[PDB]
């Protein structure tokens, strides 16, 4: 594919991160960036 890395393994913390208000927006946009980078 495009890559396609372990971003399959990291849909749960990717989800996790963009669902979760807990985790502040710079929390989960560096989670959602790292994980699309891998």
């Amino acid at each position: 594919a495009v890559a396609q890395s372990f971003n399959m393994q990291q849909q749960r913390r990717f989800y996790e991160a963009l669902h979760d208000p807990n985790l502040n927006e710079e929390q989960r946009n560096a989670k959602i960036k790292s994980i699309r980078d891998d």
